[PDB]
This record gives C-alpha cells, sequence and structure tokens, in this order.
C-alpha cells in the first residue's frame, strides 16, 4: 500500500519565559510507527502527561539540543506511553544532518520521552538512538535555542516548551 502523509506536531519555545518561536516536525510514522506515536501523544498531553511546560535541560553547540524530561527537568526522568521504558524499535533510519529528531536513552532498549534535535550529521549516534522524525520549518528557532547551551549541556538562560501539539 501507499503511506499515508506523516503526522506533524508543533512546540512553541520560549526562553526565560519570553516567546522565541515555533518549530514544527515531520514524525516518519511509516517507518518508525511506535515511537513516533509516543512522541506525538506526548506532544497533544492525550494520555493525561506529556511535553507541555517542560525544559530543554541539555544543549550542546554544534551537537544538540536534548529535551522531554518533564519529571524531573533534568535528563533523569520522563515515561513513555507505554510504560516507564520501551525497546529500540528499528534503526532504519540515521543521523544524516541537522533537523533530525531522536530518542535519548541510557543504553539499550530504554526509551522513555526524551529526544534531542541534532545541529550537524552525528553518524557515531546511529544504531543506538532511534531516529523518527525531522524538523520541517523552524529549524532557525532551533538554532536560536543551540545559543544558549554550552560545552557540558548546561543552559545560560531557561528554555521551555510553552505550548505543543499537533497542527493538521
Amino acid at each position: 500500500s501507499h503511506m499515508m502523509v506523516n503526522p506533524t506536531v508543533f512546540f512553541d519555545i520560549a526562553v526565560d519565559g519570553e516567546p522565541l518561536g515555533r518549530v514544527s516536525f515531520e514524525l516518519f510514522a511509516d517507518k518508525v510507527p511506535k515511537t513516533a506515536e509516543n512522541f506525538r501523544a506526548l506532544s497533544t498531553g492525550e494520555k493525561g502527561f506529556g511535553y507541555k511546560g517542560s525544559c530543554f535541560h541539555r544543549i550542546i553547540p554544534g551537537f544538540m539540543c536534548q529535551g522531554g524530561d518533564f519529571t524531573r527537568h533534568n535528563g533523569t526522568g520522563g515515561k513513555s506511553i507505554y510504560g516507564e521504558k520501551f525497546e529500540d524499535e528499528n534503526f532504519i533510519l540515521k543521523h544524516t544532518g541537522p533537523g533530525i529528531l531522536s530518542m535519548a536513552n541510557a543504553g539499550p532498549n530504554t526509551n522513555g520521552s526524551q529526544f534531542f534535535i541534532c545541529t550537524a550529521k552525528t553518524e557515531w549516534l546511529d544504531g543506538k538512538h532511534v531516529v523518527f522524525g525531522k524538523v520541517k520549518e523552524g529549524m532557525n528557532i532551533v538554532e536560536a535555542m543551540e545559543r544558549f547551551g554550552s560545552r557540558n549541556g548546561k543552559t545560560s538562560k531557561k528554555i521551555t516548551i510553552a505550548d505543543c501539539g499537533q497542527l493538521e
């Protein structure tokens, strides 16, 4: 069969509570359905929990912006829609360049809710982080976010997902 149109999610980002702009993502539901569905549902909040009001805890210039720890706000928390953790679905897609959306994890088969947005090609992550989407619009907003990170990931201003959901 021919694929359905892949879903699209938005984040509205704020910096110290001041609006910055919107980033929207294509989710590769065609190729990585279970992992796309988790991120989609966490973005709408439809299971009773999710990304709205969470922070980007770890940002490294030249490398990636990381968020999705909506329970502990520091990289030690988060949960999936399936349970605390779920398996690596597949490694079909690779970390090819800026904009790629991929799962953060704590080793093999430990996906929760944490994710990162690449700002460069990061091929050393191929085969151990599941790639499941890409920025489709607002890569410039990710580049603005990026400036507020540092080599050790600590942010110099508070970067938050003020609002998020699905646009048709």
